């Protein structure tokens, strides 16, 4: 009497998927390859940065969704009333905001999200990696490749497997799907703010610079930002070129320099020898921008949702919030139709491709706005 099924991914998205898709009624068995991050044996947590950005809208999809949890998950959150603008004199400058933004950290997010998802019916799949999927007209056989082989079947499947989705392949054999994959010079790199020793009352906690706001130095071509954490340390990050970055880390004292000239204001917090071993010790990371059309099989089934279906820009985009997004329109879609997957599904592609080529919009817009278009003498060096 209950429908079930399967979902490929424990990410961020995928989690929330299941959350939602538990509290319906539905049989989720939810897989991923990587072992549990809750388990300290796990060395590789799949951790793309420290912490992030949730907007009003990822909280209230994940409101919807898990209205308990909502907040003891979302307790230590901090929000951030703007963005604080440093310039080339480390002059700096409050811009508060339409739509209001929180500091959470991912791992723990992450984690908290799969603790929600034991106190519910959804076995948990982990070590398992989806490798082909055979499409029948009533149930489809996944198979997995543990430790080597194993399959099972299920009503429908969500591809919530990020950027390399297998998933998504699998689809493209049963579905003709305009797909498009585009690999970005960007490149990142994570750097940290210590927290201060002392207590500051002006910012309630030991924070070297004021945590409510979303610090960016931004520059020509390249940018650096910086977000709050509970314990008054900062997680930052740099983003420019790959050419850039690989022209720096070739001298020591190269992105030295470069960091002390493009960013006086952070030597005093932030530790810098310890900054230059970050920028070249730094891992190469492909940046992959995604598209697809459809985001689903006909007859409901399957779908796909986070980066499986739309990985976007870091920071320009906001990729989580987005997956988040996805969720909470699935589900009111699958109520609007009583449960009918076929006709939600159909119209879910319909109206999230919308959505999502205007939003893909104003990730070019604000790349340009904050990134491409910085001409003026206060953000700009002349020798
Ligand atoms: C540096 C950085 C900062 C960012 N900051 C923000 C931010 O502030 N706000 C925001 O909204 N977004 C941000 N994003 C974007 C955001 O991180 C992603 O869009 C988001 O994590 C997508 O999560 P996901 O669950 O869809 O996919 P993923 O995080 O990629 O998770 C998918 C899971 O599927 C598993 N998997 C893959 N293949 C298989 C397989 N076939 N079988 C089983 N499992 C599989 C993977 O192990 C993975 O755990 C940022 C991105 C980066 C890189």
């Amino acid at each position: 009497m209950s429908e079930s099924v399967a979902i490929i991914g424990a990410g961020l998205v995928g989690c929330l998927a299941a959350l939602a898709f538990s509290k319906e009624g539905y049989n989720v068995t939810l897989y991923d390859f990587r072992q549990d991050p809750r388990l300290d044996t796990t060395k590789n947590k799949n951790l793309k940065s420290i912490n992030l950005a949730i907007s009003a809208r990822g909280i209230d999809a994940l409101k919807s969704i898990d209205p308990d949890a909502c907040e003891h998950i979302l307790q230590d959150m901090i929000p951030m009333k703007g963005r604080m603008i440093h310039d080339l004199k480390g002059r700096q400058e409050s811009q508060l905001y339409g739509e209001a933004i929180n500091s959470i950290n991912r791992s723990v997010l992450n984690n908290s999200l799969l603790d929600e998802l034991e106190k519910s019916t959804t076995e948990l799949k982990f070590g398992h990696k989806l490798v082909k999927i055979e499409w029948t007209d009533d149930k489809q056989i996944c198979h997995f490749a543990i430790g080597t082989p194993h399959t099972e079947k299920y009503d429908f499947v969500i591809g919530c497997d990020g950027a390399y989705s297998a998933t998504r392949s699998q689809m493209q054999r049963k579905v003709e799907m305009d797909f498009s994959q585009e690999y970005m010079n960007l490149r990142y790199i994570e750097l940290y703010i210590p927290p201060t020793e002392e207590f500051k009352p002006n910012y309630g906690g030991n924070f070297a610079i004021a945590p409510d706001h979303l610090h960016i130095w931004p520059r020509h071509k390249f940018m650096l930002i910086a977000l709050a954490n509970s314990d008054g340390s900062f997680t930052s990050t740099f983003f420019g070129s790959k050419d850039q970055i690989s022209d720096l880390i070739t001298s020591k004292s190269r992105v030295r320099e470069f960091l002390i000239e493009n960013f006086p204001d952070i030597i005093n917090i932030m530790d810098l020898d310890d900054a230059v071993k970050r920028f070249i010790t730094y891992p190469k990371e492909s940046l992959v921008c995604v598209n697809c059309k459809p985001y689903d099989v006909p007859g409901g089934k399957a779908i796909l949702l986070g980066d499986a279906a739309h990985a976007m820009v870091p920071f320009y985009g906001q990729g989580m919030n987005c997956g988040f997004e996805d969720v909470r329109i699935l589900m009111a879609l699958l109520k609007k139709h009583s449960g009918d997957r076929s006709r939600a599904f159909t119209e879910y592609t319909q109206t999230r491709h919308k959505d999502l080529v205007s939003i893909t919009e104003l990730a070019k817009r604000n790349y340009k706005e904050m990134s491409h278009d910085v001409t003026s003498k206060r953000f700009l060096l002349r020798k």
